[PDB]
């Protein structure tokens, strides 16, 4: 996935209806704020959800909500934990868990369609 | 902004309450289904959502939706319009359009609070 | 007409290809602990409105719905909810619905079918 | 009690620091044309606990919350809603409530709070 590569973005876990995707904070991930870039943060959690629901099948990303807890700074080390909610013949639902030092620093909840 | 910077995003409009954010679907940004990856989208759309929402003062991202209508090939170029929707004392809410081929491609939803 | 919008005293003012306005009071009834508008009250009128706009595109039913909150309403408030469409696809839509009183932005509503 | 809460029929089943049960049956005036839960129903059901559980850390009014639908549900259909504390936070907390019938989950809602 070209995407994850370029933001150093790793597979730490992969099965069946799940996927943990691990990723550090760089330089170039900062806002100008100089915290975690949202989007960032979104791209973790949206890896960790299309590789999880993809193992069902084809499926493209419908509607997908993003829940920030706390601010990152440079050099965090994250990871995005999916697990599947529901899965149903043309659709799916998952949650991801942002975690950061064991605890959960963003919350994503995503929908797919399945092809 | 660093991460913006990073995407290739550019701001192509400022003013109170609102900004666009421009960017083009690089070889960078593809999913490994060979389209944009819902993160470089969500990226844009936050962006614009971050600048706007910034003119009225420092505020941090809370909770933030996005929904998904086509899939972007590479080379699309795209823009994310910000809107001010609410603006409250504590908190405030935008809504942004990702416009690509003068077509709505996906719509971002995002509330901040104020610092 | 639908049993729960009934129930809740809604109606609905104005239905057009992709667009629909329903209208009603804050009662008693839908009032919470705090004595204002109760969220699933204002939510139960956006999602009114939504249905009827996503239903002029042919069957469809609700996959995800946001509901962001702005302001409090008041017993006896007059409210309206106004549903546009956003996307309209082969298999899903997705619309905004502003629940509107007295010129006010209360809330706002979005929403995506999947249509059958 | 809460007024709207009474008004559908919703009991209190359990409450506790950062969790709530809220319980319902699907009566006739909770029906969509369809003849099946209406929507906004199962909604403020979950925004009841979510209310619950949110006001046990101390006064919030709801800012954003996401209802997605995965099952249909039938009348006289007796239903739960169990919310959880997923984060607190000095001036923001956020809530996961399941809404399940017969061992099914028939909705996902998460909701997020400002604080007083
Ligand atoms: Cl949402
Ligand atoms: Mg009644």
């Amino acid at each position: 996935d070209p995407f994850m590569e370029a933001l150093g973005l790793k597979v730490l876990h992969l099965a069946p209806g799940e996927a943990v995707v691990a990723g550090e904070v760089r330089a170039d991930h900062l806002n100008l704020h100089g915290t975690a870039h949202g989007g960032f943060l979104y791209a973790l959690a949206d890896s960790a959800f299309a590789l999880a629901s993809n193992t069902r099948g084809p499926a493209v990303a419908l509607s997908c909500r993003m829940d920030y807890f706390r601010p990152l700074g440079a050099g965090a080390r994250v990871e995005a934990r999916a697990v599947e909610v529901n899965l149903s013949r043309r659709t799916a639902t998952y949650r991801v868990e942002v975690v950061s030092e064991g605890k959960l620093v963003a919350l994503f909840t995503g929908t797919v369609f399945r092809l």
